[PDB]
């Protein structure tokens, strides 16, 4: 996928643990420390929804079909 | 089949995490939760859901969750201890 970060911005691509191989690919490039973020994706219903794990980056992989992953981080 | 668990905080929201469910039910299901949320401990935490009215109706026995399921997402809301 063609991951779309946003900070509450970037553009990378990630080929498939999967979820801190993700979350350390955003601490390195975001130069401003791991484990001192929080990544999240939009739901169905709108909201925010955290996920920190290879169980939920999967169901993340559900509720995005718009050709490009969004993460919005919070520090 | 999939939990929506709500962290209240200040009534309000904090941090929402999903997750698919299907060793008793209540016990995986509090397993899971104590489990995806950083800020929560084992036993340190009490599991709502939403009443027919909007109430908020703890629950802790797999008695209870059969019946609190009769309501395709379960949303579960949580009170840290």
């Amino acid at each position: 996928l063609t991951v779309k970060a946003y900070l509450l911005i970037a553009r990378f691509s990630f080929s498939f643990g999967p979820c801190e191989r993700l979350l350390s690919r955003v601490a390195a490039l975001f130069p401003a420390r791991p484990g001192g973020f929080q990544a999240h994706y939009r739901d169905e219903d709108g909201d925010l929804v955290a996920f920190s794990s290879d169980e939920e980056l999967t169901m993340a992989m559900s509720y995005v079909k718009d050709d490009i992953f969004r993460i919005y981080i919070k520090e």
